[PDB]
């Protein structure tokens, strides 16, 4: 959870009957140089939810999930064919 780092801390996760930021149901903590960790020890039941948001965040990313620590690997520079 840092200023201008990864569009997740702002992302929202759909909960039971409510909405919240990814930096609410879990704690964002950058582990690797391109992997965002999200501890859901506070919401191990809303783990999937988070993962969803990510996927449902106009981001064709593949979020991981380990026990209660979600992993979000960062892609490489230049996304597919870009030139317009």
């Amino acid at each position: 959870g840092s200023s201008g780092s990864s569009g997740l801390d702002h992302i929202t996760v759909v909960t039971a009957d409510g909405k919240v930021a990814l930096n609410q149901i879990g704690q964002i903590s950058m582990k690797s140089p391109q992997v965002i960790l999200v501890n859901m020890a506070s919401f191990p039941e809303c783990t999937a939810a988070a993962i969803k948001a990510i996927r449902e965040s106009g981001m064709n990313l593949n979020p991981e999930v380990e026990g209660t620590l979600i992993r979000v690997p960062i892609p490489k520079v230049t996304s597919g064919p870009s030139s317009g």
